[PDB]
DNA sequence: GGGGGAAGGATTCA
DNA sequence: CATGAATCCTTCCCCC
């Protein structure tokens, strides 16, 4: 099988470059203003002159201050990503009816077929680069190998604006010597609990008995690092379906008071509507986010589709459950949709 | 013993 | 300082 995956450089960032070209160049740190204080907030996206200094997503945009005073900071601006990141995916259609659309910048291409040896897939990526750079003047990193994790793991060594390949050779080299942290699905948690376990390199998953390394990081990520480890992992190229649609909004200041919360919530409840279009959800979730960055959440699945008048009534009763079963202060609250008809 | 929702939570990552 | 949604896991429940 041969998969070619495309990962959009700091895409973000360099949207809003294609849309102020005077930008090029310059660092540039896409922001979400949370309101709470001036530039309270976090880094979503920074280009490769910002991120080279430090700053990247996730720190506080008070914090990318300190380091680049200077630098472009910007506030997200995500459907209109979204529109560029369509017309990008609907381009990436033209080389393969096998796709999956991973994200807003990530798509995976089985081009097992309209392709063969690893010569002829990385001209279709040249040919793809060029393409993307051509109408959307957005530069991408691609990926080339034998299955989805390892595609994406080249596109991870390549970035940014380049393409490499992992031939059946080096995924032998790498299943030895690459931290198994850089294995996509492994974030820092599970990355500790492997660690723990004595692993620091797939091969490491070998030797450890099925049903301690389950214990530890559950049956499903246990069999995903095992299949990799032994050559043997091969999930289809599938775009998956929309699951739910929903919103979470940051508060002016933590609080307990369902008056001062319910503007929120009924906030994100208009913008999950009109982001549900025409579906309709038979479950809703309100989803609250406390002081200590904890997430706690109570949903209820009714046996029809929900009005905008019964989500707003029982949002409110949900809401109330979480501040009659937490004591926390409440931080971020919102809502999600689920179970369309 | 176990099929099969439903609910609440744990992780991942741009 | 702290900013959407899929997969997956655990517990719980109804009941054959
Ligand atoms: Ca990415
Ligand atoms: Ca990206
Ligand atoms: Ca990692």
């Amino acid at each position: 099988m041969i998969v070619l995956f495309v990962d959009f450089d700091y895409f973000y960032a360099q949207v809003e470059e294609v849309l102020n070209p005077s930008l090029k160049g310059k660092p540039v740190v896409v922001c979400v203003f949370s309101g709470r204080f001036e530039d309270s907030g976090a880094v979503a996206t920074a280009n490769y002159e910002a991120r080279k200094f430090g700053v990247k997503a996730g720190i506080p945009i008070v914090e990318a201050k300190k380091i680049l005073p200077n630098a472009v900071y910007l506030p997200m601006r995500k459907e209109v990503y979204q529109q560029v990141s369509s017309r990008i995916m609907n381009l990436l259609r033209e080389y393969s009816e096998k796709i999956e659309i991973a994200s807003i910048d990530e798509a995976y291409l089985d081009i097992s077929d309209k392709v063969r040896d690893y010569r002829e897939a990385y001209n279709l990526g040249l040919e793809i680069k060029n393409k993307i750079l051509e109408k959307e003047k957005i530069t991408v990193t691609v990926g080339i190998s034998k299955n989805k994790v390892f595609a994406k793991i080249a596109a991870d060594m390549a970035k940014p604006n380049g393409i490499k390949v992992i031939d059946d050779e080096e995924v032998k080299r790498l299943i030895r010597e690459l931290d198994i942290a850089d294995v996509p699905g492994i974030g820092n948690i599970t990355a500790e609990k492997l660690k723990k376990l004595g692993i620091n390199k797939l091969v490491d998953t070998l030797s450890i008995e099925f049903d301690k390394l389950k214990g530890m990081i559950g049956e499903a990520k246990a069999k995903y690092l095992i299949s990799l480890a032994r050559d043997e992992y091969n999930e289809p190229i599938r775009t998956r379906v929309r699951k739910s649609i929903g919103r979470i909004v940051t508060m002016k200041r933590n609080s307990r008071n369902l008056e001062e919360i319910k503007p929120y919530l009924f906030r994100a409840i208009e913008e999950s509507y009109y982001k549900l279009d025409k579906r309709i959800p038979k479950a809703i979730h309100v989803v609250a986010v406390t002081e200590d960055l904890d997430i706690v959440s109570r949903g209820r699945t009714f046996p029809h589709g929900i009005s905008k008048e019964t989500a707003y009534s029982e949002s409110v009763k949900l809401l109330q459950k979480i501040l009659e079963e937490d004591e926390r202060k409440i931080r971020r609250i919102g809502v999600r949709f689920s179970k369309f008809i």
